[PDB]
Order: C-alpha cells, then structure tokens, then sequence
C-alpha cells in the first residue's frame, strides 16, 4: 500500500452544511459503474460552482498550494462499488479527503482496507490495484484535489504551510476477516447461478469480499475466471480474461466490449 | 390595496444557509425578461423541492393558513430589472431571505428596500416592478393567498402572534425628478434605433428607483422618445407596450420586440 495518511483539518461541519447542500443538487451527468456517483468539477486546469461552495473554496485555496495543482472536484458514492484496479503500470499525487461521515464507505489499495475519516487528507496511490465502496446509501461527499510534479517534490508542498502535513497520523484500517480456502470454495459455487444477464452482478459482487476479508483485490478476477469455466460458457470465460486484463494489467479494452452485449 | 409589511419572522441563518444553496442549484425549466432570475415552485401541495432542504418548509408550513393560499415558491432576481407592470384581489407575500443592498422593489408610488425576514404585502392588481441593481443574491419567498371575497390580512396566519404591521419599511430617498430631468430622458429620442428599443426600455425603467417619480411614467417618455425619433413603427409598438403593462391590455401572438 503506497497510500497513506498526508494530515488533517478539523472541518467546521457548519460551514459545510450548505457547500454540501448545493454540491448533491447541481445536475451533471455521466461500463463497470453502478449504483450511485456524482462529481462535481471545482477546479479544472475554477468553475462557477467554485463560488458557490464558499467553505470548500477556502479550504483548498488555503490547504493547497498551486505550484503544482491539477485539479479539483467533488465526488460522492452511494450502494456502489468501483472494481479493483490499477490506471496503470509505469509520478502523479492525487489525495483525498472524505467530508461526511459514512461509516460504511471503504477504500482498499493492494492489500489494505481503510476507513477515511473526515478532513483527513489521504493520498491515493493510482499505480497499484485499488477500490472504493459505499454499502449504505449514507452520502460520502469527498473532495478529490489532484497535483503534479515532474521535478520530484517533497511531497509537503502540497500544503502551503507545513503545519497541516503530518503523515504519523493514524488511520483507520479495519482488521478483516481471515480468508480461507473453505471461503473460496463457497465461492466458486457460483458457477452453478452465474448466467449472462447476472454476470455482471456477480462481478460486483465478488469485488467486495476483499472489504471484509484478507485477500488481494486482484483475486476478484480470479474466481470471476473460475466461475466462468466452471458453468461452461465460453463468452464468460473470455469476458472474464478481458476484465481481468483490464483491471490488473491495465490493458485497455475493445470499444466492442461490453457486460451486456454478447 | 398598498403595500406595506405584515410582520417579521426572525430566521435561522444556519438553518436556511443550506437551503439557499439548494435553492441556488437546483436546475429548474427554461418576453421582456432581462438579466438573472430564478424560480424553484415549492407548492402549486407541496413539491418535489419542498423535503429537499426544509427550514423554508417549517417557515412556510407554520406561519400560513393554506384555505387561501395557493402557490408558494422561491424567486432570486440578480442584475436585473424587472419592467413595470401590473398582473391583472389576490393577495400575495414576499419575504427576502438574504441581504442584497442594491435590491428593491417599487409599487404605484412607493420604492421600497425589503430586509431580511420581513414579510410584505404587494398587491398583483398594481403597478410593480424589481430589481436588483447588483449581482448580490436576493434569494426570497413568495406565498399567494386566495380570497374571492373580503377577509382581514391577520387571517393569513396560523399563529395570529406572527402579524405586526408597524414594522417601519425602509423607504429609500429618492431624488425629486425634474422637469429639465425629463427633457433630458427625452434626449433618447436621438439614439434610440429599433435594434436598441428594448435596452432604452429596461433603462427607463429603473429611473423611478433613484428618482421620484411614478414606474408607469416608463411608457410615457418611451412613446415621446420614439414620437422624437420620427418612428411610426416605434410609436405603435411603445403604445402597445404601455396598454400591455399598465392597462393589463392582452398583447398579440406575433407581437415581439423584432417584428415591427
């Protein structure tokens, strides 16, 4: 897990009430997606919704220095889940910080559950296989603040007074559940219900055991794989490779592909 | 009927904080209109908005009786300026929920300044008009009562203790309008082109909020302005503006600021 904790700020939950408030009603919109996700661009390289979220707007102006920004905006999830992966194989600082309490939104990277706590500042390594979920529809607004360095950078510029970096903070990282061979065989039973129009479910299915359970996300694709061969559909066990290159390798994928056409 | 305050609720800034910008967000749908202006329905019952961020809910479900009432709902104006005009005795109150110094409102001969909190009167069967002569928000609220037959404005409240009408306005000074003023509001008469009729309209308007002088007068000088300008054209279409706005006179299908 190259993610960690990059320090904190004590959120005025007062002065965030509305921010949040207008960042779940500006309409936006937007193959491996489910359930619900909203972003909302703050920072583009502003937006006019910048302005209206007066609070969030001090808070990166004043948290975050520009000698290297990227970006900025918002991002919620609800009754969803974002499949294991990786962007890519082969240096970007893309953090985090979570602005509501929602105790049962998780993130996973390589092999580590966490449980961002508010105001905490994370960084969120893009280069290993990671994950985020939300099991309740209990919002999870977060503010997403992307940054860039070709020069390698200390990685304290991010803030613009050093008096917020603090990375020793400790982190809530869940302690899962032993996962046993006993577990894997019950989960391979699902070749007897997996069918075309349900592949897809089982996918995101199998992609939150790793929450609650000690295993690698990567093995998702995995027992995905064995499902396939084991209920005999040729078209499953190719699709199932194609994620599995996609999500792990990082390859990218046909413009052809699709969970729903077969 | 004149308007004039009906009381004053105190509000919960925290508490309305989050709805105002519920308010500013929410999409909402898509004449003589000018500037920024947004309204988001909030009762028709109630509206899919209502839930969607309350304190405004509770204000508006504990201060009214809702026998009478029939229409609710949010309006933010922003540099903008609304002609004057007269809709049409149904009632109608206004609250401004934020402090927006460059707004104001003006009815018949009155120019006032609503604060925060205070709920006002204002009569559809007048000449009124808004504005709001900054990019200030002026978000507010506005709740309609029915009544086809004689009432008393206390009766528009749940709680008979909300109503206090002597609450004093807030009346902005206004300069006296002069008659060598007028001449040079005629002076228009020399600029004034049928790509540009519109502009001098929304001008003209705003002249009786810094100046004492009746909205309705808009029209007077806007014929005289094209009758200056030699525009036949122009003189009808002034005309038809003015019965339009302050004669409730019904307007034609075609009719627009382009066809001449």
């Amino acid at each position: 897990m190259r993610s960690h904790i990059l320090g904190k700020i004590e959120l005025d939950q007062t002065r965030l009430a509305p921010d949040l408030a207008y960042l779940a009603a500006v309409p936006t919109v937007e193959e491996f997606s489910n359930g619900f996700w909203k972003h909302v661009p703050l920072w583009n390289a502003p937006t006019a919704h910048v302005e209206h979220v007066p609070y969030l707007k001090e808070i990166v102006t004043t948290v975050f220095d520009g000698t290297h920004l990227q970006m900025a905006r918002s991002r919620n999830l609800k009754n969803a889940i974002v499949i294991p992966h990786r962007d890519f194989v082969e240096r970007y600082f893309r953090t985090f910080m979570v602005l509501e309490d929602s105790p049962l939104a998780f993130h996973s990277n390589e092999d580590t559950v966490i449980h961002m706590r508010p105001g905490e500042i994370w960084f969120l390594d893009a280069a290993t296989v990671h994950s985020a979920v939300n099991f309740s529809e209990i919002s999870r607004q977060s503010l997403c603040v992307d940054f860039a360095f070709d020069g390698p950078f200390d990685e304290k510029e991010i803030f613009a007074d050093a008096t917020l970096y603090a990375p020793g903070s400790t982190p809530d990282l869940p302690e899962r559940r032993p996962f046993t061979a006993e577990h894997r065989r019950r989960i391979l039973s699902l070749g007897q219900v997996i069918e075309r129009e349900n592949f897809r479910d089982i996918l995101f299915l199998l992609s939150k055991v790793h929450y609650k359970y000690d295993v690698h996300p990567s093995e998702t694709y995995d027992w995905l794989i064995e499902i396939s061969k084991q209920a005999g559909d040729e078209k499953m066990v190719v699709k199932a490779e194609q994620i599995r290159d996609f999500a792990v390798e990082a390859r990218a994928l046909s413009e052809r592909f699709s969970l729903t056409s077969w």
